[PDB]
């Protein structure tokens, strides 16, 4: 069964995407109270970006060179299935071993495009379904489908079972055979196919309906993960999640780089209950609201995938989320050792993340890679370009975070991931109490005449969340904690550059677009020494108690709570990213010469 | 029970300006000399926030309820209602919950906005957003659908039994968003569009009054029924406007306020104090009688500051000059205070609501959390412009209450709280500790053991007598005795007192001096004046409460005191006290 717990839903949007320009925004509150003091709390705002990427994202040149699957032969009982669609003659002597090879990833592709043009404006119909594409078509016409043989090129075949058990799933899969270059053959047609007007209602049920076709299609073939590759890069095609670091967003690219052939194949009457269900209720004409949030939450979802599963390296036997440094220099928003080593960490983050991509999906994962591989050769399209990238011109990258996973799955222990037990990835389960630890395991070193002294191993500051709720106070939160007990002020991933050619307030990213932390920032691999500023002590005499927390709040564990997800218009607020300085330095010369 | 039902009203409010005036007369006698007694009126007011306060936007971003299971019957019954239909089977095997609290915020609202303004129709009822809500239908369902975790299920035996409450749970289903799924919908209008039928305000407000108090007795059967009458309380409050007795201190008006909780789901059993359909006035005068309830429940219901082993109510102080009206220090007082705070008032709302709180108290983090949205939030606060306060008093509790036995109060086992019970007697001290310092011409100087102005309630007699009130009475400060929460800035004990007329009661810290002040009294003018004599200083006094009235707007009541909130050398005494320890005041 496929999970759609319905938290895009519930946020009820109003307004349409009609340009490039503006954007929706889904907002989450996340609760940080600690355990020791429930004084000690903050709520900090998770905003997902979703924006248009053009007008006509739909309508493209359809190439038709790309991944193919040659390979996709039915089992045992489809096949009966088939050879119940020729003729008595023909039924009654035919070869039980026969294989009918069926390949639809680019129906899949393109109906994933339209869903999620749906999901961003309001309209849909026979032209946009098509590609204008319908207008001029001429289907083939055979009978019974012994003639099937006759055809040259591999056909795309559409029976009449499959028209008489339920017409929308047969003229969906006809627009989508428009769509691409697919030579379709029907049985019937009484010179050209005419099927009943729908409204956009009955329309998107039947595009949902036959996308759950296909992939029953393609998990009974064992291909589900190309199937759910296709329909990923479908919906990553004409919307663009914004991302949280600038840095990542290589993996959309990837998804929009990818591209299939010509699909063909035969049609099955679909076996009753493949799906058991998709655990969300879903009706009849829905409407755009309930329909393009359900769909919503499977882009944002599949889009936290990649954040929720990566492959992370162990440096000196504590493990970290995979940082990629180089030592030359940057030309024109190229580096090519970066990109050897982002392909070194992509064979190992495609294999877990089609894995895990077909585990939030119904289907189950092949064993054998295919889905991996094709998205391996689809980084290796996008990196070793002729063009400038955005997303490359940097000597420090961490690629897999592009968007947060910490409240948009109910559950999170189906996904395989070592990075989710490693303390990073989820940060507040949906729908339950999270207690988890407030920073890392520390030894109280000593306490000053103002200030009191932690050490830390600092793996990295999503480790730490603590500092989340010394963030959002609007007084003493962050200024008050400082570094420097330690000697070298050297941090990989520092916070901000720009003050710099000092409090943990000055060197911090500016994190308004989303209050919780990417996963290697200020990152360190040695032991750091903290002093936190308790009291204050005017010059005249007096002592005054700031609004630190003490040394049992620290610790003491911290409980995350998830509150509503609501829908807004975008703000300067969001709008504004981080200055993170990407550069080699001493820490990455440490990372160099470490275990790793 | 009917303290405030009894009372007839008629003037209804359309408007923030007007406001509506509850009147309770009181009768302080001294046991000792019966010719000597007074009658005080307490005044509560309460209005309108907005004309569009029932409108306010929701949300959807609030405190989030969890394992809120449902009992075995309940359970059952549940499981039957989804073995019954089809593509709801599956769900029977699960632990079932249940949310229903923004439904009660928002019922809370609007029967305070039926209660204050007097009209009700379907667009005030779901926020004129009925109109246009699709209806998810099971008999329409698709054959890959599920009934999932998250939807508000609204079953048909439920329209059998009592279409009221299944009707009424439907228009609070569209006022706080949901997924709104019913078996199935007749297709008369719309293919999803569930049509109604149309109720008088009567009808309308019964059946409101029977599902509130259904959805509050499903809480308590599910556990969690602190937290559903903090929600009710929490709408009553968002629309009805109570004005505080003491000026700048209804922190916890706004904290209410602040409050919102996440879109409401589960499903609605069938259940396992009027029956008519009232009158505006009796309906009217219940629901103010449990908001007036909830206001005296905020006083009664407070932790006690310990100075020298001596209970104080909990007055809080900060040093640092005010930025943008508001106090950050002051701010962090006022959390940990919340603190205490939110575990008492919920016990103290649990024992009102007649509902067994939870142990883990989660309700209280609830409202502990609206005081840290109120709190730590950057708007221009009125009350917080302040340097010293005294929050916890918000509404005087006096003879609001048949009895106070069952509330939990740390700070009645002081002589703080209510004055006189309803439908009682109260007899209680009229002064202090107290020694004989001497007379001499014309006047006679008492020591009292000060601790607080409603410890010794005496003066308010001395005050509503006729002739001069409090005029006679003086003080002699000496150099070590400060006075904290003055009455003006610029030595009779008239200028000391604050000169409330919204209530003619004292403050719960009116005047707090922690060592002793001398009180001399004029006796004799130089003739002989009204002046009491020792026995009945000493001797205690009976209060009575007789009668409330309603009344408009008086002018006279609108005024607010001075306080002449400061920083001070007390203030200064209480900041040594904290940061250095407590024996530096002893």
């Amino acid at each position: 069964k496929p999970m759609f717990c319905e938290i895009i839903k519930l946020a009820n949007r109003k307004r349409l995407i009609f340009n490039t320009t503006d954007e929706r925004v889904y907002d989450a509150r996340l609760n940080y109270c600690s355990t020791a003091d429930s004084t000690v709390q903050a709520d900090c705002h998770i905003y997902w970006r979703l924006k248009l990427r053009r007008t006509d994202a739909v309508f493209e040149e359809y190439t038709g060179q790309g991944y193919s699957l040659d390979t996709a032969a039915y089992p045992q009982q489809y096949t009966d299935i088939i050879r119940g669609y020729y003729s008595k003659h023909v039924s009654s002597s035919l070869a039980a071993n026969t294989q009918h090879f069926v390949n639809v990833l680019a129906m899949l592709r393109h109906a994933g495009a339209c869903i999620a043009h749906y999901c961003m404006t309001g309209k849909i119909d026979f032209d946009i379904l098509s590609k204008k594409k319908h207008k001029n078509k001429e289907v083939v016409t055979l009978s019974n489908a012994d003639s099937l043989s006759f055809l040259p090129h591999s056909a795309l075949y559409l029976p009449s079972p499959l028209r008489a058990s339920d017409p929308e799933i047969f003229n969906m899969l006809y627009l989508l055979g428009c769509a691409c270059d697919a030579s379709i053959a029907m049985d019937n047609i009484s010179a050209k196919y005419s099927m009943p007007h729908y409204n956009p209602l009955q329309l998107s049920h039947a595009l949902h309906v036959t996308i759950f076709y296909m992939l029953s299609l393609m998990d009974s073939c064992g291909y589900g993960d190309d199937a759910v590759l296709a329909l990923t890069s479908g919906l990553h095609s004409v919307t663009t999640v914004i991302a949280h670091s600038d840095e990542g967003g290589i993996t959309r690219d990837a998804l929009r780089e990818l591209s299939y052939t010509q699909p063909y194949g035969t049609m099955p009457v679909p076996i009753a209950g493949y799906f058991q269900h998709i655990n969300v209720l879903f009706t009849t004409q829905p409407a755009w609201d309930q329909f393009a949030g359900i769909w919503d939450y499977v882009i944002l979802a599949t889009a936290a995938l990649v954040h929720l599963s990566d492959p992370g390296m162990t440096v000196n036997d504590v493990t970290y989320p995979t940082t990629l440094t180089t030592k030359v220099a940057t030309v024109d928003g190229r580096n090519s050792d970066l990109a050897a080593q982002m392909m070194h960490s992509a064979t190992r983050f495609c294999d877990i993340f089609v894995e895990n991509l077909s585990t939030f999906w119904g289907v189950v994962a092949n064993p054998d890679g295919n889905a991996s591989q094709a998205l391996l050769h689809a980084f290796n399209i996008v990196a070793c370009a002729v063009e400038p990238n955005r997303h490359l011109e940097m000597n420090v990258m961490a690629p897999w975070y592009w968007v947060e996973s910490s409240a948009l799955f109910c559950d999170y222990a189906p996904f395989r991931s070592p990075i989710s037990s490693a303390g990073y990835g989820p940060q507040c389960v949906y729908g339950a109490r999270l207690v988890l630890a407030a920073t890392n395991s520390l030894e109280f070193t000593g306490e000053a005449g103002d200030y009191s002294a932690y050490r830390f191993e600092w793996t990295t500051m999503r480790h730490n969340p603590l500092f989340n709720i010394l963030n959002k106070r609007v007084g003493d939160g962050l200024a008050n904690v400082d570094f420097r007990l330690r000697p070298f002020n050297e941090w990989l991933l520092e916070g901000q550059p720009s003050r710099r050619s000092d409090t943990l307030d000055e060197y911090i990213w500016g994190s308004t677009s989303c209050d919780l932390f990417h996963p290697a920032e200020l990152t360190s691999y040695t032991a750091v020494c903290v002093r936190f500023r308790n009291y204050l002590s005017g010059a005249d005499g007096d002592v005054r108690i700031l609004n630190t927390p003490t040394r049992e709040v620290i610790e003491g564990n911290v409980v995350t709570r998830c509150d509503g997800i609501r829908c807004l218009d975008s703000n300067k607020r969001i709008q504004h990213v981080p200055e993170v300085a990407r550069r080699y330095c001493m820490m990455a010369r440490y990372l160099a010469q470490a275990r790793t």
